């Protein structure tokens, strides 16, 4: 196939399920290459658990976390890494407040090249045991010989993307990797990097980040169709944020709006949003402990009940994955009888501004507090006008796209209700025999 998008392994799955799937340790596996250095940006680590991943023989090579922890926090991810001599850590720096780290890859320098992991798990066990989690791999990149003065760049930019992304941290442990990236060849890319950092950016720097990076993508890179109106928008992800009183304040009036561009031209499109229902959880392999990992609170919920008529449940027997619960985040546009996508996103962004951005200052500042990291697959950038959805996502033209979840969409039932993390759930006990009384 030429996506290289993958699911994590979910343990309780029959073979069938799993057997396109990648677990760490295949990712972090001798097959892959032979490991002389690595960054693993994330949010959350369990280091102890993150050595015992890499193959016994790769692990004292040197590891780079990239975090952006703070006082108590960061005090006890350095606890946990003092163990281990070949850990070095890096704290982004997180001016803007409310902006957190979300960023998931792995740089992984082998002897034989370089390649780039951009993912949606957290370096903790639960994360890669039995949820919904998406990996992009990126080929094996080859060094570029001394002496040699080639841009090793791809048809879409991924390589000065990339460097630019890691720029911003302005950090000298990843001014390191990107002298790495410099000296290899990135030009087999096929992918779009979409990129959040924090700041505030105007004028030359808009289209730089979040969703004005994507829009500008889709601007260049995508052509409107006829009846492009009924080409609906897919979003999926397990956070939101506080989106405002109605939907003109955000989600219909900026978000949506870079979300249906489509070519260079001068809205009734449908929005579908997925996100996990209460019986979602209750009944999944892990039980109520999922919604751990599904952090909508009723203190944002109660604020912005007009949401939920646009959510939709979580299903995915394409995949087998109904009863593994999503800590993936995708975005996507569909035809109108969803058996064609024009583009696919992975990203670790959720449903949020602080992830995409929120204009400011009279339309001509977009500000963005956080990390996010995702790649954007365009039917342009593998010669083709559209993708054809996969029936099965791990059946057998390798030209079509294995999207991970159920199309189209089913609406909430009247009684269904969102997972709200905060709030006890004892009406009905979950697939382990447990209520959730946080
Ligand atoms: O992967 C992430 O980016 C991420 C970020 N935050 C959380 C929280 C929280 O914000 O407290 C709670 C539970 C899960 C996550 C999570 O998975």
């Amino acid at each position: 196939n030429p996506f290289q998008f993958y699911l994590t392994r979910v343990s309780g799955v029959k073979p069938k399920y799993n057997s396109g799937a990648l677990h760490i340790k295949d990712i972090l596996s001798p097959l892959f290459g032979t490991l002389v250095s690595s960054a693993q940006f994330n949010y959350c680590f369990d280091v102890d658990w993150l050595v015992k991943q890499y193959p016994p023989e790769f692990r004292k090579k040197p590891i780079l976390l990239v975090h952006g922890d703070k006082r108590e926090a960061k005090a006890h991810l350095h606890a946990q890494a003092k163990p281990y001599e070949n850990i070095s850590l890096c704290q982004a720096k997180l001016d803007i407040a409310f902006g957190t780290h979300h960023t998931k890859m792995m740089l992984l320098l082998y002897e034989e090249g370089l390649r780039v992991v951009i993912h949606t798990s957290n370096l903790i066990h639960a994360d890669w045991h039995q949820k919904t989690q998406g990996i992009w791999l990126s080929p094996l990149y080859p060094r570029i010989a001394d002496g040699t003065h080639k841009s090793g760049e791809s048809p879409t930019h991924f390589k000065a993307d990339l460097i630019s992304y890691l720029m911003a941290y302005n950090a000298p442990s990843l001014k390191e990797w990107i002298d790495v990236i410099h000296k290899h060849d990135l030009s087999e890319t096929n992918v779009y990097l979409i990129g959040s950092t924090p700041g505030r950016f105007q004028g030359s720097q808009k289209d730089n980040w979040g969703h004005f990076r994507l829009k500008k993508l889709l601007k260049d890179h995508a052509s409107s169709m006829p009846n492009a109106e009924s080409w609906p928008v897919v979003g999926q992800f397990s956070s939101v944020g506080s989106l405002g009183a109605d939907e003109s304040k955000w989600l219909c009036s900026e978000f949506k709006e870079s979300m249906l561009t489509l070519g260079k031209e001068s809205s009734s499109v449908p929005l579908y949003l997925i996100y996990p229902s209460v019986e979602n959880v209750r009944t999944s392999l892990e039980g109520y402990p999922a919604g751990g990992s599904l952090p909508y609170s009723i203190q944002t919920a109660e604020k912005q009940n007009w949401l939920h008529s646009y959510f939709h449940k979580w299903s995915a027997e394409t995949s087998g994955r109904s009863n593994a619960m999503p800590h993936i985040k995708t975005y996507m546009r569909p035809s109108p009888d969803f058996s064609k996508i024009a583009w696919f996103l992975v990203t670790s962004a959720n449903l949020s501004k602080a992830a995409w951005g929120a204009l400011e200052k009279n339309g001509t500042q977009l500000m963005i507090r956080s990390y996010e990291l995702g790649v954007l697959f365009l039917p342009s950038a593998f010669g083709l006008d559209s993708f054809k959805v996969k029936q099965k996502f791990f059946a057998g033209p390798m030209a079509t796209f294995p999207v991970p979840y159920d199309l189209p969409p089913e609406l909430y039932g009247s009684k269904d209700r969102p997972w709200i993390w905060n709030i006890p759930y004892v009406k009905a006990p979950d697939t382990h025999g447990n209520m959730w009384v946080p």
